[PDB]
């Protein structure tokens, strides 16, 4: 049987990061954690492409362009939703969840979810200190595994050629 | 500033693995943990050199050989010490720690400590089937980071020459 | 009479700093203090050599490398050990105490002990702000004196020649 | 991947047996146990080398010579530490354990602890009969295992060269 | 029989003195007593080498240089450890014992142990008056005797030569 | 089976003796104890060598000198430690204990531990008495048995050639 998955090497890969700037105290935390696991897993940072946006709403629209550049292999979602504004949390979080979903299925490119849905800002003051449970860290890793996967999937597509 | 830190790509490295066979219900579990983090951090699995021995006692006399090979860049300590005979847990666990340490200083070669000090066997059974808590995975990681750090130390020496 | 001592100038000198990343909450604070004393007490930071590692275990093996390079005059050992796991604070801390010791005596090179043994994060914060008690600050001072002292030993050796 | 472990046939091998002559009441039972499994796991007994000495103290210095012969492959250790004299029991048992440990690392030649640490004459007699626990028996077994493991080690290096 | 012991004449001998300046109120008391007995037993005070360091920790690394001079026949260990920091008194004091021990055994050059272990400062001040428990007085005298002894040992070798 | 042990005939052997002169109230007794067992076991005394030092501390460095001469076959530790100060009895007894041990493994020369570690002055009165348990008598004999043994080891090596 033929198995496919990705090792976690960030070698030869160019990454995408989008991030809100609502609640930037904790977003500072997540951006770091992602960028680390990139670079410390071999990634060079000159090809990480990073976009800020105002609020959670605009995360889709931006990622949509980011994934459409040829040279961005995977794109890392980053946004923060604490239960501040409830209609905007149920509708916008499910609409971004879905929105990202369609972007990937359509564009044929992995998009990770580094979106901290903290019911309680008390969970946010826990990781803003020093804890490594850094959702940016780990969603960044999943993006690498996908990245090397579709690098591995489509490489066996075009080298067998 | 000159900063040296370990990046986690196991690319091009040849690992040393030393294993006890006392309590192998869980040692088989740990060695898996090490090999996985190894290859799934980009290292190849043909250049892993694995050795087993009766009990934790000969762990040192083992690695003393493996580390003297020029083509093994790091040695991973593996064993399980469950509190079986207190003469053997206080004195042998202390001799493992002290013994492996002196090898490392002496050969100038990173040796990792994957020894599980569990108080009983039921904790050993729990960790081999309920969580990724896998001390082998992690001693496998620290030797990777040391492998690139020392290959960063001595190679920043050798090419700058 | 002939008396040898060392002033507190960091001029003409190249230092080593070894850093663990366990409990990094406090490590940021102490390496900061350490680099404060060097550059403020006459040193330029261009020859401060900073090597980082996982946990307290790997401290020795690193400094032993920093001491085998010709142009590192003193190495500032820095890490935090907190009473987590009694197996690891007793045996690992004395193995650091001893391991560093026999390093310097063998290599004939001063290595100082900036290892804060604390029981609470609050004991770390107290020492981080302004209480002039950053123990890395002091370890940086002691090593400066030893560096200029050994520069005073070795230079009064080669100049009288 | 390459695996090394250890088979139990003692053929082609030449052993070292070092033994105290204090408490020889139970020592007679172990010496027989040792040469029992050697001859009985295929070894001939003409190449067994038996050195007797005063008390558990002289154990190391003797083994030091036995391992320094080319045609002695493994040095099985035989001594009894019954709680007679407590300063001699803690200080000399840990110093035998340590002194042996360093001997094996230094000479890169396997050494086995066939030393029965008993608090009573009752525990000494029980296992010295036929209850599967004649510590000389397992000492000689693990020693054969490291003999074929090391001959598997260095002979897999020297023959693959 | 061939017996060797040393007289106490300080004539023709060049000494080492290492001094911690932790607790200097009594340390000055000591070195006075030291150089006193040296000079009174006929030896000139210009061949004294006196080295100053911070706290008890560096005591080793200083002497290690002092001995590697061809022209220092013996070295006088001088420092005071008062129970200030008990982790620092167990590890530093014992490490002073061992570290100095092994330097002397290694260089085959004697190092005395002018170490005052006081719990209370009053027991210090009481012992430097005229009864000459001025521990430096005695550690100085031991160094003289050992000095003449190794000059008695090796010189009964090189002149009989 | 190849067996090595030793007769007790001191014919042809040249011995080493180191003696502390602290508490000479017992040291004279033991010193003579060894000389007796030597010559009354056939050995001449023009080949015995006695060195005297201040205290228990210096016995290591001396034996290291005595064992390095070509014409000394075995060395006799001699000292009495009375519990005068717990820093000096615990540290100096274990430090000389191990210290002598490592000398022997290192110089490949047998050292007997001719120490009387008495917790009280009464135990000091028991062991230098009439019952022919004169620790010097005994450790002298252990040295002769080990002297003829390593003469049996190295002779069964050198003459078989």
């Amino acid at each position: 049987m033929e198995i496919y998955e990705g090792k976690l090497t960030a070698e030869g890969l160019r990454f995408g990061i989008v991030a809100s700037r609502f609640n930037h105290a904790l977003v500072g935390r997540l951006v770091e954690g992602a960028i680390d696991c990139i670079v410390r897993h071999g990634g060079r940072e000159e090809d990480i492409t990073l976009v800020c946006v105002p609020g959670s709403w605009e995360i889709p629209v931006a990622a949509g362009e980011l994934a459409r550049k040829e040279d961005i292999d995977a794109v890392i979602a980053i946004g923060v939703l604490i239960e501040g504004a409830e209609p905007h949390f149920d509708y916008i979080a499910s609409e971004v969840s879905k929105g990202l979903a369609n972007l990937s299925l359509e564009l044929r490119k992995p998009i990770s979810f580094g979106d901290i849905t903290d019911d309680e800002l008390e969970e946010a003051i826990e990781c803003a200190g020093t804890e490594h449970g850094n959702k940016g860290w780990e969603a960044a890793l999943s993006a690498i595994e996908m990245a090397n996967l579709f690098k591995s999937l489509r490489l066996e597509h075009h080298h067998h050629h």
